[PDB]
């Protein structure tokens, strides 16, 4: 290709403006096959300059000037200029040293992490480049491990500048797009660390469905295996392949009991300690490895090899299939060695995430990250986090940084999964924040006291565990849309705020707060309250534009940074003038696609939002306060419309269109109820209550209201107060 | 043998069904000679199972599978699973890779260590097994090192799961037992950095013998020999060999008179510098070594050159041993390089040790440790220990897991060595631990200041530490028969809780608890006293069965974990029912071996204790209320017999038996006498005292008497109050 140049032992193919591989080959060989992160080297051709002379070589795009003088690859002889001034002394690139300005990627787990753990770095960076090191084994075409790489140092550097959504968009041609999710993916999970009965696992599901709780996945953790029961010379009960047939008497039986309330059941694998002589499936797997049965010798783990996968996915998880297990949860915890030098983890993800498309379309697993390119393998697992408010703080930034190695399917443990402390509190935040984020798992550890059921807790904690997991289910059709968006287009549903904001220094300083799809900015409250004023709080920055609370319609104007105060049972959501979010109206209806979809419109501005299915496409516009449903292909569907606080439309079936121009547009939301609610339940002496509602009752002036706040000795009230009078300005 | 099996470049030895040795060789030659580690691989034949095929080979034992997948060794190559379920997912052992368990064994020095310092691994792991690499050079059949291994990975794999006695015993046979000490070794010593003459050090001993303290060895520190008088063109005066004319104007004199006076003598060498020109020896060794004495060419140290070594023993320490030197005190801290790789203190140790029983039976060194088998060298010396509580506080936990890498005779520094903060208690407390330690050496640094010395210190200290010091000597019997199952059988004077109890989990939490020889467990008190309560304590753990206080016979009903109270002249040391303990009669008594021992006996269950000899084996018997002695020898020995309070038999020569069935097993200790004491030393309120004593006294039902306590706003006094009421239940 002219995109292609060779230089002394080097090769270099400018793959767009701003991605170019670089290639060292001691045998005059490179390497063309795809490798565990790579997929597909077929760019557009793209324009370029070179200057190339008898010892140098220098090449230029409109992003970079890439160097290299020859010889072995160092830190002198490899090396390049971005075509930026986002930094004074920070735009060189040096070929095996780390410069400023990585906004940082993931990392394998969360297992026992309490509060921040570091991360490796990911594509993304404010001074404009990275190199991602391609270090894996090759690929066969089939998708085999080949072995090394003939291109025995092989870089791609990555020179976008701010274009974060491009450089991700050009990551996902090279590494492979993530595929889409199913639908069942993206509503509530139930999971425990706790050895149920069929009988005692569905008495829970029903009690799920009498409590007005949807979910849409059952997940039956590892006591649904012989542990206990298993002979100490065989080593621990950890890994299982055998029902404990005490609990589970009749495993299909029990499965189609979950399939006929209309969920997908996972079971819990701890694949490490491979088939060992007690199981059920071992005669089988002797027989097909050719086993010592009288020495009673194990089938190790080996995903190395061939055979032993083929005996793992046909004569182990295969009769589990037939028994009704719809997709594999994959925990491994046992390392990184195998003979190949390729991770487990990654074998383990690449090759079940292959076999789970044979019984299901568009199939998941549920396991740990396995470096890049292992977004092609979804859901991420972030596994045994530390049970801590310092865990949810670090919560929010570890999941919208992940898309910055485009991994934007993590699955938390919801409330955190062991050790750490109880406060009900803290399981509400990590809920709410479960609900926004890209799934909502339910999960937690052996204790008899770290169940995440709503009826755990006190009677507010349990109403509004339910309204934000009846929320989840009313999110799914727009979850849904972002999903088929991220698998298509290559954006994720979960972006760091600098993916929209890249030039607004405050886009760098709201680490936990993120944008959730494109219609929704969500700054979640990680902090206990302040008991003074009975409420959280989250300094939030709003970019330009009028903001709205999704839930109350509280307004704000952008530009500015606000602190801004929730009583635990809400959650800092905001949605822009012109916003269309749809929901399901139905959540609890047992039905394949909604019935019925509410249209929240926000007023102020033109607006539009694609509602993507499985068979269709709706389209919602708002223009000039015109609001029209189109649909690609027509269908029974009712559709509600809510402008503002006023349900305008009630279950109007087919493509329509209706003026919202005449309508009132003002939410609620106003100054002197939101006052009156936060000085009522404040902790705080009856004399300043009394005092504040009076003043800022009587006093006309907003300046001269700011002014009298600014007097008050509680500096958090002041805050809190200062957010009510900035909303109604 | 059959117990050997070769793979690839590979050689198993089965040793026992728990102990595999793996080797690799590139030339096809293993290694057979004896390293520094390892003189002996002769063991009886064990049974075991072989899976081996074209490309692997699996060893089976009842603990253990070893696999071999051929090629070099990695974590991928060579790797074992435990037959265990002590862990979920920690039983598999990898090549090159550490697993969690290990309960770690010891150091080389506790040198300028303030509390507490890391340890190196022992062979003892809570998950079952443990790698012990033999990095060190070959031994010829005299002991001579002979150069590298043809073994290029020679590694010893233990399996033992918790019999941890068993993999020490084991370990004993591979590397050779612990060599018998002499009975003087167990004994008081005296030692001090500081400027004696050969008058003031015979004042000393005499004022000792005055003070009714025994001891046992006279240690006479650096300043023996030149220190300031050596010309600074030599370097310092830290090395020598030349006795201080003007302190020790006749050394053979003053050694015979602290031979006269029934003490073993030691002195202090710094090998580090050599024998330079100005030293005593100098000429002979110049003539031996063909030094070049006009240019006055030292003899520097090297111990890997055997003429250095004949000459270092024969003409510097020959001369000092004819004098009347007993044995070397080797003080090395000078690094750990030698042209051969061998760690110096490693050479001086092995040579000095076998040098020393040319002299003398059974004779001893005292010296830092020097790896994995310097157990064959006695005794361990930690050195320069930082005084303090937090050093105090390391000491029994570091004293008892070093039982894990066999290193059973440790001396510390009694009442730490240098640096440091005076308080008379830390000092108190120091010689309780010390008393019940391998060896109580009494030292200090050249201050002033830090004399050990029992009246240095206050009437109260003084009285205290004479007491403990008298005790050491009573112990000496019971020292020296354990010293000889050490020797004999293998088993640690010290040991962890988790030898005897290894499945109770309260075994691993007690760091500084042990058994003390089979009848007597120790928690030593190693914090500062509470001043309101005027007692120090420590959380005891109480195994299954009846326990009685040592000295007092205060009662405990095991199993319990509770918090024991002691005032600083008192030190909780316990024994089960049917304990047996002998005591020297005579503590004060210069003989060697003791003419009347007493039988401690403790009521409530049947006992036996078997007193071994230099010359003779005595059995004590309690059976069904029956007590008897019988010795193998007859001797002019008088027996005195106390059971629980009362002395029963004084001075009964010979063999007999006596019926103890009609006699008072209870002891006098009693709650009411214990509360008034508590109360009356406390610095509390009177007020609190009278209210306590009377309530006490007048409520008669045991769960009253702990619900009245229960309400104290004192919540140490209701621990020590909870102690007295749970002995008196
Ligand atoms: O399948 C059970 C459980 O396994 C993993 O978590 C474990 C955790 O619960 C346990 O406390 C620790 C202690 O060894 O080990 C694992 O981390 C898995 O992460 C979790 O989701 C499962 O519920
Ligand atoms: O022989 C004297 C002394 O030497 C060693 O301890 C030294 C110590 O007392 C001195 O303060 C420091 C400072 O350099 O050096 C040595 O650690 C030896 O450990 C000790 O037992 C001796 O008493």
């Amino acid at each position: 290709n002219n995109n292609i140049i060779k230089f002394d032992k080097a090769r270099f193919t400018v793959l767009t403006e701003h991605l170019i591989r670089i290639e060292y080959s001691e045998t005059g060989e490179f390497e063309e096959r795809m490798t565990q992160m790579v997929q597909n080297r077929e760019f557009s051709e793209v324009n370029f300059d070179i200057i190339e002379k008898e010892e140098t070589i220098e090449i230029i795009t409109s992003t970079v000037h890439l160097y290299y003088n020859g010889g072995e690859f160092t830190n002198a002889s490899l090396f390049a200029d971005v075509k930026f001034n986002f930094s004074v002394y920070s735009n060189r690139w040096y070929f095996g040293e780390k410069s400023d300005g990585n906004l940082k990627g993931t990392t394998r787990t969360l297992d026992m992490i309490d509060g921040e753990c570091p991360l490796e770095d990911g594509i993304m960076s404010k001074n404009g480049f990275a190199v991602l090191a391609d270090k894996g084994k090759v690929l066969t075409e089939v998708g085999d491990i080949a072995g090394n790489s003939v291109s025995t140092i092989d870089l791609y550097l990555f020179a976008y500048g701010r274009d974060y959504r491009q450089a991700l968009k050009d990551f996902y041609q090279l590494t492979g797009n993530t595929p889409k999710l199913p639908r069942f993916a993206l509503g509530n999970w139930w999971s425990r660390y706790y050895d149920y009965s069929d009988k005692s696992y569905l008495a829970l599901m029903d009690k799920f469905t009498d409590k007005k709780v949807p979910l849409s996945v059952s997940v039956i953790d590892m006591d649904w295996h012989k542990v206990s029961e298993v002979p100490s010379r065989f080593g621990s009960g950890w890994t299982g392949y055998s029902w404990n047939k005490k609990l589970f008497p009749n495993p299909e039986n029990f499965i189609d009991e979950l399939h006929q309330r209309k969920l997908k059941v996972t079971l819990n694998d701890h694949p490490a300690d491979g088939i060992r002589a007690f199981e059920d499936p071992y005669p089988q797997v002797a027989q097909t490895l050719d086993l010592n049965t009288e020495l009673e010798e194990a089938a190790k783990f080996d995903f190395d090899n061939l055979k032993f996968r083929k005996a793992y996915f046909e004569e182990v998880h295969g009769p589990l299939e037939k028994e009704g297990v719809d997709f594999w949860w994959i925990d491994w915890q046992q390392g990184a060695i195998s003979k190949s030098g390729v991770d487990p983890l990654w074998l383990l993800n690449h090759y079940q995430y292959q076999n789970a498309q044979k019984k299901h379309k568009n199939n998941i697993i549920l396991s740990r990250y396995a470096g890049p390119g292992s977004h092609r393998y979804p859901l991420g697992f972030s596994g045994a986090s530390v049970i801590s408010w310092a865990s949810l703080d670090f919560q929010p930034y570890f999941t919208s940084t992940a898309s910055n190695i485009g991994y934007t399917w993590w699955s938390h443990d919801i409330g955190g999964h062991m050790q750490g402390y109880k406060d009900a509190e803290l399981s509400l935040r990590w809920l709410q924040f479960g609900v926004f984020s890209p799934i909502n798992r339910l999960h937690s550890s052996k204790s008899e006291f770290t169940s995440k059921e709503p009826w755990h807790f006190d009677a507010v904690i349990e109403q509004s565990m339910i309204d934000f997991l009846q929320l989840r289910h009313q999110l799914i059709p727009y979850l849904y849309s972002a999903n088929l968006i991220t698998a298509s287009e290559g954006r994720a549903l979960v972006e760091p705020l600098y993916y929209e904001y890249p030039m607004e220094e405050e886009a760098y300083q709201h680490r936990n707060q993120y944008l959730f799809g494109e219609q929704l900015m969500v700054a979640p409250i990680t902090e206990k309250m302040n008991s003074l004023l009975q409420m959280g709080s989250v300094e939030v920055w709003f970019p330009e534009g009028t903001w709205y609370d999704f839930f109350s319609g509280q307004p704000y104007d952008g530009k500015v940074s606000l602190k801004v105060y929730r009583e635990i049972t809400e959650m800092p959501v905001f949605a822009k003038a012109g916003a269309i979010i749809p929901l399901d109206k139905n959540p609890l209806k047992k039905e394949e696609i909604p019935s019925e979809i509410i249209w929240k419109i926000f007023p102020g501005a033109d607006g539009e939002y694609l509602l993507l299915e499985e068979d269709n496409e709706t389209k919602a516009e708002f223009v000039n306060g015109i609001f029209t449903v189109t649909s690609k292909k027509e269908s029974s569907r009712k559709h509600t419309i809510i402008y503002g606080e006023h349900e305008i439309v009630s279950a109007k079936r087919g493509e329509f269109s209706i003026d919202l121009n005449g309508k009132e547009e003002n939410f609620d939301w106003n100054f002197s109820t939101a006052l009156f609610r936060r000085l009522d339940i404040a902790e705080i002496s009856y004399e300043q209550k009394d005092e504040i509602l009076q003043q800022l009752s009587l006093i006309e002036e907003h300046e001269k209201q700011v002014a009298f706040i600014k007097t008050n000795e509680n500096q958090e009230l002041q805050n809190s107060l200062f957010e009510l009078l900035y909303s109604g300005k």
